[PDB]
């Protein structure tokens, strides 16, 4: 069969930026040692994979974008001890080597193995698994969903209950655990507390989950686009309210909604105005502010400090602070045991091949998740 | 007796910015309802009084300034409760009304009835009470204790200990229990961490005090004055970089010698650019920066998003997050048993007429503390 031997398939191959996905047949190398393949089954439209199209995320191209996914492992390299072939795994664009200081730390989850601060678009050798018309196709994240079949290290990925939905569970790779991470384990919203979200997309209605899971009093919706309203208060939004109804500006509006700042505040937008205004409607002397959206590349944003003087905490996270490979298996348990629900995100579901359709109802505003079975 | 009437007393009036402050006679009205009227023993010269000079720190003037210090309650207002005539008491420049959300909130320090994000430069009411060459001239931060008399409203003001040492303990008003706390509470040093202190003056010494007694294994401190060195390891640092002496920028030091970046910062000088240094310094996935110097009005700092989306967490605070009325008396009460050492701090005594000289001094980098006896 197929094992030990390259595996030519279709990916969604990104050339250029700006340019649409170019379905064609690559090959696939092998696992290597410590390497495991995979073969796709369900990866999911995060609004990270358009960045790259973008710029906004900049990472080496050509490549093979695509993140959020959950697969069964095609076959395993020389010395793969926690997945075997025929294993449902969840790609972890997040890894978690175990080694070093921030894995052995009780409360970071971003590995120094990851491919995310300084992209680099390679395997953890520094080498490439995709060949397409000759030249060599860049890793996306060390996960490169977007394929077929694909090729991450074993601190990339997660073996995870063999009874998974993975169509539906691919979503804890990355949408789900992190708007839900950014809630009950990076802020820790508590009990009774008043929360305001930024972006109402996969990542936002998943703050939502969290908040209410967490047990949020209120919840406070802000988007610019009102049909992301229904679902919004659908998964446990107490309000929304849109930016472009109003004529003063949003904090204005969200000041005087909370009387004062919120507790909660989450940019799941990836804007550097909108990170200024979630950190400024939360409460001067005691709010919480967590910055879930990725932010447009070399860009800084500008702010008053006394923001945090007063007495602000200001927030980011990768992967809902989750710790990915111990996480992931744990979020797919509980959701087979029904602790919350991903279905509320899945609004399209098209083939691989229809990836620049659901991109394009993506860049619409149409859908939340659309996703993309193999 | 002066109780019930006005007071001809001598003052600190600050008629103009980078101005020398007058000592010159102004009368100080009896307190009204619930305000009290103190007899000033021993204030502290803090770097806060220096930026209103300078107009670093904003506030309508002519001003009083003065706001860490200890003195004796010459008079109470009408339903005044909390304290009586001959109470030792501290200025708190932090109110803490009780009623207000910020006070009804477990964690939070910062009372909305503070005079420092809007300074009206008054009392509670509005009115002044000092009145100089016939212009009534306005109050810092509801405390004005450069005069040898004022009168703040009860929210401002806590009764400590009748045993305790004034001329020592008025640090507590401020530079100590800021820095004490911004450790200790703000950031919550752990055991065994490596903490970096940027700034060792009165507040930065404090903060050191603070890791130290959290159990930090490691302080670094920071500072362009070499002469602050000694002292900083006398209180804790368990060795101080001077900037100026690397061709690298110091952030980038820092990580080197935490072997990745440090647990928790703290900046403690005031500066936009020493905030984002701090901040940059502490470890990406876990660490905590807690800025307690004040900044330029109006001023904002450029900084990158990225530093806090991979996990760090940047908070500030006023006054140490200490809650002023309720922990005052208790810091207080601990320095009575030997639990924290104030004297490293105070470097100078000097008595009060001879108020510009100490700020001479401190602009020279030639003191911590100076306390101002009357
Ligand atoms: N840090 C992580 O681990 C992580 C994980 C997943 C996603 N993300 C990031 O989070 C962001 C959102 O992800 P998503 O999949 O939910 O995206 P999305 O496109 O589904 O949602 C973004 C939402 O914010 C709204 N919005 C845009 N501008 C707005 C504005 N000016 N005011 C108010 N609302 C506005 C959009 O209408 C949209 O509903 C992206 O930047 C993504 O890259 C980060
Ligand atoms: N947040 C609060 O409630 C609070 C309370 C007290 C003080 N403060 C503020 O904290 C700051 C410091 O207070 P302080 O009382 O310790 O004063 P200070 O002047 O004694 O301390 C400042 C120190 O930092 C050093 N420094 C200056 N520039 C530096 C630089 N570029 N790099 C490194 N070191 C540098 C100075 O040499 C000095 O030793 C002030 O801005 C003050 O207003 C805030
Ligand atoms: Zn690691
Ligand atoms: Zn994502
Ligand atoms: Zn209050
Ligand atoms: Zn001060």
């Amino acid at each position: 069969s197929t094992a030990g031997k390259v595996i030519k398939c279709k990916a969604a191959v990104l050339w250029e930026e700006k340019k649409p996905f170019s379905i064609e047949e690559v090959e696939v190398a092998p696992p290597k040692a410590h390497e495991v393949r995979i073969k796709m089954v369900a990866t999911g439209i995060c609004r990270s994979d358009d960045h790259v199209v973008s710029g906004t995320l900049v990472t080496p191209l050509p490549v093979i974008a695509g993140h959020e996914a959950a697969g069964i492992v095609e076959s395993i390299g020389e010395g793969v001890t926690t997945v075997r072939p025929g294993d449902k795994v969840i790609p972890l664009f997040t890894p978690q080597c175990g080694k070093c200081r921030v894995c052995k730390h009780p409360e970071g989850n971003f590995c120094l193995k990851n491919d995310l601060s300084m992209p680099r678009g390679t395997m953890q050798d520094g080498t490439s698994r995709f060949t397409c018309r000759g030249k060599p196709i860049h890793h996306f994240l060390g996960t490169s969903t977007f394929s077929q079949y694909t090729v991450v290290d074993e601190i990339s990925v997660a073996k995870i209950d063999a009874a998974s939905p993975l169509e539906k569970v691919c979503l804890i790779g990355c949408g789900f655990s992190t708007g839900y991470g950014s809630a009950v384990k990076v802020a820790k919203v508590t009990q009774g507390s008043t929360c305001a979200v930024f972006g109402l997309g996969g990542a936002g209605l998943s703050v939502i989950m969290g908040c209410k899971a967490a047990g949020a009093a209120r919840i406070i919706g802000v988007d610019i686009n009102k049909d992301k309203f229904a679902k919004a208060k659908e998964v446990g939004a107490t309000e929304c309210v849109n930016p472009q109804d109003y004529k003063k500006p949003i904090q204005e509006v969200l000041t005087e909604m909370s009387n004062g700042g919120v507790d909660f505040s989450f940019e799941v937008i990836g804007r550097l105005d909108t990170m200024v205004t979630a950190l400024s409607c939360c409460q001067e002397a005691y709010g919480v502010s967590v910055i879930v959206g990725v932010p447009p590349d070399s860009q800084n944003l500008s702010m008053n400090p006394m923001l945090l003087l007063s007495g602000r905490t200001w927030k980011g996270a990768i992967f809902g602070g989750f710790k990915s490979k111990d996480s992931v298996p744990k979020l797919v348990a509980d959701f087979m045991a029904k602790k919350f629900a991903l279905d509320p995100l899945i609004t399209h579901v098209l083939p691989f091949e229809k990836i620049n359709e659901g991109f394009d109802l993506l860049r619409s505003g149409e859908s939340i998740r659309t996703i993309l079975t193999f």
